[PDB]
């Protein structure tokens, strides 16, 4: 259900000599420079690459873009970082410019005001004393499934997830609307503004080092919105099975919900990340998630570096530029 | 308040060397072959140019990104054709390639199946008969500003314009959102869903040689929709000063409407496309027109190559995959 590519020895090597340069010649990822120059340099990426990107992009039914077999040496990587705050490590430095890369031949990346301090290339690890919560840096409760950043009207057409390790292979979960099974009438309930969905607890300010008011708005007082668009033989989706629910009193909606969370538990799926595979999840097809795992803390920790995409920085111009945000 | 940029004579033989390869290894411009590959292709184009194109789409002011200086030898080319229907003539096929090189740089091309017979390239040229029209084959009557396919929800986020020839240098109109002179009341009128947006003449099946019953449909009921959208200190426009209107006799619309016919009108300005001049026109942040001329009809009539643009192919899905349209 996704679509695959898998790099030749020799089309990896250019990708990362390509890496390299590029963190040789910035100082950041996330700098204004590299920002607008990124999407430029990448059309210096094997051609191969960049026509599977360009074409796979266009699709009507892949949930996800695949690139499999960037290499990623442990030695020259170093341990995996014990929070996201000191995850900027040199061993990670050229993968993020990688994966920025890659980013720049699907849309324009972003960040937000109110997650992991506005940084733009992000950090999946476990986090000691998090296992048991909601947010990415968890490990032995599940992650449930979700779109990402639900709750706003500005979140990414397209998340990237570059694995650096994943010893232990480690799914990441993924689902598509359960077309095949929503009857009708649920289905247009689910296309109606009848839902409300809270932001995650990845943009509270105890997960971080003006903006937190709209999160704080959005908790308190959602508005009703559509779980899904767009055309009904295939519905872009927007949920968040920890975050959502019916609006005040809407049984009907709230059996839409219910009917739907059924169907996506029976018909989630697993992808796994080994080491310097790369995914780029169509936000609007699908939500994903990742299973339970028992973290190490032992230097060698699942660790994914990911960024946020939107095909049109402009449509999110309220929230206001690579760093999203409003009061 | 466009962006502009002018090709040196190396870039610009470049980029023609670059279309006129395309010319020959594909059949046609909008074969399903050529929209695919286009969009990497591009990535072969002058780096100078694609640096502008990706940064000048990504900042928040142009109305329109204009690129001077593309050769066009009239002798090659050719005498303009009598209508749209000829008009994909040998010499103006390697500059229809340019355009859609250039247009890939910005997004994904597509089509109407209800405008010039669903081509993706379409043609702007006067047509004898045609003068006193309100499409884009007229002359002596001015056309009208307006947002492209104003009536849609899938309307293009720019739209391209190649001059083929322009020797009497008419002017193309644009004008943006006048935010200097919108007090907040009309402001707070203009958006929400108080307006009418009918199709224009151009989705008639008289200016053609199912998808016409949609059309049928947004002309005999269409929905109210507002006219700005997103943020209020730089909106979205949405409007058509010659299929706009008030929702049924709401009076506090129509003097909205009325106010912003009057301060578009008077903040309206020129853009002169010489031969060789491409511009990529803002469809959200601006509307455009064309000053009224007396045509010539003798072989070199002004002549244009046009493309719609979408950041963003898969929001249109339910009007689908390069050519739109409903029932
Ligand atoms: N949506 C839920 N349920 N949890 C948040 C997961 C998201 O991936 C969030 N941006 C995070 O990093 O924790
Ligand atoms: N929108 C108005 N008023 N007229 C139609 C102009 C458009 O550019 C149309 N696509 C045309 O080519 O005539
Ligand atoms: O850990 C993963 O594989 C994915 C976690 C996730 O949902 C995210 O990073 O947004
Ligand atoms: O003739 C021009 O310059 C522009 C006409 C126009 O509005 C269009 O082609 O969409
Ligand atoms: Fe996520
Ligand atoms: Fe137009």
């Amino acid at each position: 259900p996704w679509s695959e590519f898998r790099l030749t020895p020799a089309e990896a090597a250019a990708a990362a000599a390509l890496a390299a340069r590029c963190a040789q010649r910035y100082d950041e990822t996330d700098g204004p420079e590299f920002l607008l120059d990124a999407p430029v340099i990448a059309h210096e990426l094997p051609r191969r690459l960049r026509t599977f990107m360009a074409r796979a992009r266009l699709d009507a039914w892949p949930h996800a873009l695949v690139v499999r077999g960037n290499p990623v040496d442990d030695a020259a990587l170093g341990s995996t970082p014990v929070h996201w705050r000191t995850a900027r490590t040199p061993g990670s430095r050229p993968l993020s410019f990688l994966l920025m890369l890659y980013a720049g031949l699907l849309g324009d990346v972003f960040g937000w005001a109110t997650q992991q301090d506005g940084r733009v290339v992000t950090d999946v690890l476990p986090i000691k004393g998090g296992e048991h919560t909601l947010v990415s840096s968890s490990s032995r409760q599940e992650l449930g499934w979700h779109t990402e950043d639900a709750f706003s009207p500005y979140r990414a057409d397209y998340v990237g997830l570059l694995s650096l390790r994943n010893p232990d292979g480690v799914a990441t979960t993924l689902a598509g609307v359960p077309l095949d099974d929503l009857d009708e009438r649920t289905l247009d309930v689910l296309f109606q503004e009848r839902f409300l969905i809270r932001p995650d607890d990845s943009h509270l300010q105890v997960n971080n080092s003006v903006e937190f008011e709209g999160i704080a708005q959005a908790a308190d007082r959602p508005e009703p919105v559509a779980i899904l668009t767009g055309h009904r033989a295939a519905p872009h989706l927007r949920v968040d099975g920890d975050f959502s629910a019916p609006a005040e009193g809407d049984e009907e909606a709230a059996a839409a919900l219910g009917t739907l969370r059924k169907l996506i538990d029976a018909s989630l799926y697993e992808l796994v990340l080994d080491q310097g595979d790369v995914a780029f999840i169509d936000n609007r097809r699908a939500v994903h998630g990742r299973r339970a795992f028992q973290p190490r803390y032992d230097g060698r920790d699942r660790w994914l570096k990911r960024i946020n995409i939107t095909r049109d920085l402009h449509r999110s111009r309220k929230a206001w530029s690579r760093v999203l945000g409003q009061r």
